């Protein structure tokens, strides 16, 4: 049971790897907001309910590392 | 029994990682969405259906790796 | 056993790591899609089947991982 | 108990390397801010709450890592 | 030989890895070809067969990978 | 207790690979910087101080990198 | 020697990630040969030796990985 | 003291993939330095200050990664 | 000895990763001389020379990884 | 003393992965270099100098890998 221990820890460290895709991924979305509204400051309104939508998908994806790290971490 | 449990927990956290191609992919489709609204607004309900088509099926990578990750964990 | 049942495990997480490739590129062939109907939308009907015919062949790389991933864990 | 205190640690070093996204992510954040600004000064204060939300969400996904991080060293 | 056999199969998952490459790559060349086409329509039948050309290319790189993974699990 | 310093030690190697984000996003920032003031040499004294701010959120997330290390090294 | 053919075998899969910089810089030289022929047809017969050259060397930095996994298969 | 030696040599080589970072920053520094003054000489006094900053600024994140290589091979 | 003979296969499969910058970089500098001339056919004979300079630079960091591949395999 | 020299090896090895970053780094200093003077030749005098600048200081980045690479290997 040590050396199961030692895996689970291991293991959780690891799951929060993938959390760089989010952390990458949730900044090309309001990058594009950004430069979408400096070229075309009308389209405001339309564009940023698509961008808090795009974080929340690209957020979920960390979400899913996350969980699996607390899953060994914990449970 | 131990190393079989370990091998199966460190998998786990491993299987993730390949989570960080959805999160950075879903960021990527919805850039090239808000990016092209700001550009042609009147092509807005055009592209957004092929937003949620990209979006669906670049996830779909990172649920792959999440059900090996279950499978480890629990199967 | 233990050792070669702890290693099916192991690799069967690693395998998984590839699929990052098809869900970044998956994303990549939508983007363009996205960004070359707004730039022109008349084109629409002509790029649609590029983008499926290169989502799917994108897709397929990491299938092939996830088939490895498989023949680990169950075979 | 000495083979679960060095995984603790191991593991408290892999849970770093998630970091290395924020730092890319921020920065593309603030580049977008700058372009943006850069091409259309009058923009300014309306892209500036962007990114503060942006570069904070993406910061916040670092932060995630570091509290495992904390976790396991503490 | 339980430490062969493991090697062979750790091998073999580490040997997916690099079908990440295609996965990207396939992408890049599927995404210049809407753009181009989209910007050019009329270039579509000259370009058409330099994107199946380069996708073949990138592809034979992932194909090289997976033979070293089956040549590790059954070879 | 080999076994704990030795895995400080390596932890404390691991640590630093996440610094390779900060080395990546300042050069972003300042990249931006240099094509702002070039297309537009006026913004010059309204965009420094945003790269100065960029540099200094991307540059922590490489401190706290540098501080596990650190922690794992001597603390 | 159980544990230097493991080695071998390890080794030979470690040394196909490289590959991935060939499978993404095929991709890379094909995408400007299309982009560069979309935006100037013309030019096609100048650009096209250019990305025979240019694939064949991104592709080479991949045949050399696969020369040492293939030393350690065999 | 074996073990705990080869922890320190491991985690030395460890310490150095961060490096590729800078490698890669300070040349996005660079080509943002070369692409402003091509559109635009007359700026190239004001910017390559800030390119020499960025590019200093980046090459210190791989600095603490080679500090820390040092620090486990020879401390 | 069987363990530094193991040793120096591993590493000399490790020390294969780094070819991947050679490959993506040669692509990228072949890529900008292909844009380049497309945008300016007149400029050929000047840029043709600088991309084969980068290529060889690029080229450079590959011999280096091989370089220590082959002393592990074989000196 | 065989845990010790082993370890030297593979850290030798992993020393050579940060090269993968002056390996791409060097070749988007020369893609800059060329798309500048395709775009303005008359600056040519102007940003070959820089070019130089750029690669030697990412060659840097490489060559500090490599300088932990051999002093693990002879050293
Ligand atoms: C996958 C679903 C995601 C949901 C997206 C929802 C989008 C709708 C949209 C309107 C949001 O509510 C939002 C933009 O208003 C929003 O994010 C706010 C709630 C948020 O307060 C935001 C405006 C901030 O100011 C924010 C930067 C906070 O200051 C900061 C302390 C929180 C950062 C953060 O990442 O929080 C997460 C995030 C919201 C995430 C987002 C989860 O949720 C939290 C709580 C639940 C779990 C623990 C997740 C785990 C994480 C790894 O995904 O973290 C939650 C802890
Ligand atoms: C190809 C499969 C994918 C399906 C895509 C479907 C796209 C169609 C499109 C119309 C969606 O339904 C959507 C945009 O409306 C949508 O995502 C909604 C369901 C959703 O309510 C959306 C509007 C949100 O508000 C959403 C951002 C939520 O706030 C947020 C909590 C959910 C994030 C998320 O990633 O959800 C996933 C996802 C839908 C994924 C979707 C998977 O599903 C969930 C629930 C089921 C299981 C647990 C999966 C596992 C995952 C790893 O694939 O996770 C599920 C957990
Ligand atoms: C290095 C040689 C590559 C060949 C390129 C040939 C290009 C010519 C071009 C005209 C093709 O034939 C094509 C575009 O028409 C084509 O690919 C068709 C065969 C294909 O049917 C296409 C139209 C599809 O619709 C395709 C998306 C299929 O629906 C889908 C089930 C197949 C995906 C796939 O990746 O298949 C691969 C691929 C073709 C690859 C292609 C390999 O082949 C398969 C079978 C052989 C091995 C197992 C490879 C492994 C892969 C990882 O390289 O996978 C083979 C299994
Ligand atoms: C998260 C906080 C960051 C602070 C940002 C502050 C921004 C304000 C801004 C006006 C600065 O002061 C600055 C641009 O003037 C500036 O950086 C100067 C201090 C600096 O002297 C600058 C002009 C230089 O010329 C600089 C390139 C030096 O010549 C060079 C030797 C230092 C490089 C370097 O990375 O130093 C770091 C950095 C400032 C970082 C900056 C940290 O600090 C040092 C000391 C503290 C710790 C050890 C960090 C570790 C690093 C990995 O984060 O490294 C510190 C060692
Ligand atoms: C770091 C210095 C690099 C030198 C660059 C020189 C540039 C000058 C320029 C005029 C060249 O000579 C060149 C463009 O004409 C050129 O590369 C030719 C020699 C070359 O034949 C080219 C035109 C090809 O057709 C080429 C695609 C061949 O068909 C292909 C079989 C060779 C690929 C290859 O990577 O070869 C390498 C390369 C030249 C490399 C290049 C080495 O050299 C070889 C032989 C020496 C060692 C074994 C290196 C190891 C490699 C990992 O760097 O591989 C050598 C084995
Ligand atoms: C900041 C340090 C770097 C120095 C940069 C200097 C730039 C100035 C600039 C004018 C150069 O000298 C140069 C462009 O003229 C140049 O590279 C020449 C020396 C070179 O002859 C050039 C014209 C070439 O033709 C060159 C492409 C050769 O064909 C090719 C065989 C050399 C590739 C190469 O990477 O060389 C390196 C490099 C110069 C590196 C340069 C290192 O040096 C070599 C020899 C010395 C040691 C062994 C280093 C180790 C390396 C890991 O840093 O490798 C050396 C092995």
């Amino acid at each position: 049971m040590q050396l199961v221990l030692a895996a689970k820890y291991i293991g959780a460290g690891i799951s929060t790897i993938g959390l760089l895709g989010a952390g990458i991924g949730i900044a090309i979305v309001f990058a594009a907001l950004i430069n979408g509204v400096s070229r075309n400051p009308s389209i405001k309104d339309t564009v940023f309910p698509m961008a808090i939508l795009g974080f929340a998908l690209s957020e979920a994806t960390g979400l899913f590392c996350l969980m699996v790290s607390f899953l060994l971490l914990f449970g």
